């Protein structure tokens, strides 16, 4: 329906440009290895940027004439909320609408229901291009006004991801000591993940009030079991840092008199240092 | 059909220890038709439902060919069972669903054998409420000779009742894997809630997003398991090096917003070690080498 530019053609850049062409957009394109970045920007009212990091964004966009963006810039590069909030300020000083986003999917998933693409920024920047941007997948989702949100969501997703992979590896190492294969273990552990996931909405309700009922599973009672996990790990000669970390956090909660509360009282530990 | 020797009405079972979980276990055995004897430190609801209550631990043990123990820890197991006559357990099968380490399980297996008993060591991965339902998960490990003759009786605890294999240590190890994954997920959730909290997004807004993501990551595990089982860690476009920059961001983000950054640092620490052993080019599962070393 409308012209769009794509800047940066890593795997993901290509995929993004692919989806825009495949949805019938007159699509202009530019890469490191259109004549120039300025030519690419001048081509379309909607400009999408996907490059390795915000330093590259800085390097490609800062040198532009002050008039060049006076346009909606959508920055799907991964970075911190502070980086996103800076670019928002910069873009506003250059007279552009700015959305900051993050891609939580591989290039293959772009343009499909598997794609997840988070966008944050003011409705006035998003609504006019909602259709165009929906071309990247039904998982394309507008999170709200604060330009930092996509980065923060991406961070919550990443920390959870590494958390799970690390718990999986710790388990595989433990069971490995008795000769159980990782593929034998996996079906068991994926059932368990599902079960724990279903506890999260309720744990969310507890965190949103400041109320952490024990429900017969108080932090105290966790403690003995966490010690076992450590002893087990040390004794079999596998790494015990993760189980010690886990017990360290719960010790702090106990020391702040939260021993009697449910596990979600540990959110206080994750809020300080 | 099941046969008449396999009808619950005909298999007596003892339950030792009546904490929440003990009561639940006994409850299920009664509810499935088993003549159930019971014993506790502090000697009711169950005798209300038909259980026989027992004078002593020795009286309980003598009552049934299948003896189930569920108490706070292996020290209590020691305290209740060690003082028994050497004849008391001969020809009985002892199922110990107390939580403990693999070493504790393997010790009791040796002990039980010296006392002429068959021995299964298990672990319960569910709350008392789930016992006797499809939600129950009860892991058992030990020789088939000890499990098969009581498979039906034990299935009374739930369809999730599962026999893992011969080594008595397995149920403890599976329990540990499940627990470390559980704490791992909750901690990842709390870190995320703290981060998003800085911008005033509520935990309940966040949860749906994070549970979709958990599902996506879970589906990767069978493939990662195949990689670990060979010693082959292809990058598949997602090499450990690539992760690294993103892990630094997560750290900077956390420090800068003033929320705790220990977890993201821990995560980056492990990946550094892999990089330093020249695994930078491999897929994430190459980190299993880090989890294998003290």
């Amino acid at each position: 329906h409308t012209p769009v530019t794509v800047i940066g053609l890593g795997l993901m850049g290509q995929a993004l440009a692919g989806a825009f062409l495949g949805a019938g957009h007159p699509t202009t394109v530019w890469n490191r290895t259109a004549g120039s970045v300025a030519e690419a920007v001048a081509a379309s009212p909607l400009v999408v940027v996907c490059v390795s990091d915000y330093d590259a964004v800085h390097a490609l966009l800062d040198p532009l004439d002050g008039t060049a963006l006076q346009r909606t810039l959508v920055n799907l590069t991964s970075g911190t909320s502070a980086q996103a909030r800076e670019r928002a300020a910069w873009a506003d000083g250059r007279g552009a609408d700015y959305l900051d986003g993050a891609i939580l999917a591989g290039p293959a998933a772009i343009g499909t229901a598997d794609a997840v693409v988070l966008l944050s920024g003011p409705r006035s920047a998003f609504d006019p291009h909602a259709s165009a941007l929906g071309g990247l997948g039904a998982g394309t989702t507008y999170l709200g006004a604060d330009h930092g949100l996509a980065s923060l969501y991406d961070a919550a997703g990443l920390v959870m991801m590494w958390s799970i992979l690390n718990g999986f590896l710790q388990g595989a190492a433990l069971l490995g000591t008795a000769g159980v294969d990782a593929t034998t273990f996996a079906p068991f552990i994926t059932q368990g993940i599902g079960t724990v996931a279903d506890w999260l909405p309720g744990y969310a309700r507890q965190i949103d009030d400041g109320a952490y009922p024990a429900d017969d599973a108080a932090i105290d009672t966790h403690l003995a079991t966490m010690e076992h996990l450590i002893h087990e790990s040390e004794f079999l000669g596998v790494n015990a840092e993760l189980p010690r970390f886990i017990k360290a956090l719960a010790d702090r909660a106990v020391a702040d008199g939260h021993g009697g509360s449910g596990y979600p009282a540990l959110i206080e530990q994750f809020r300080t240092h």
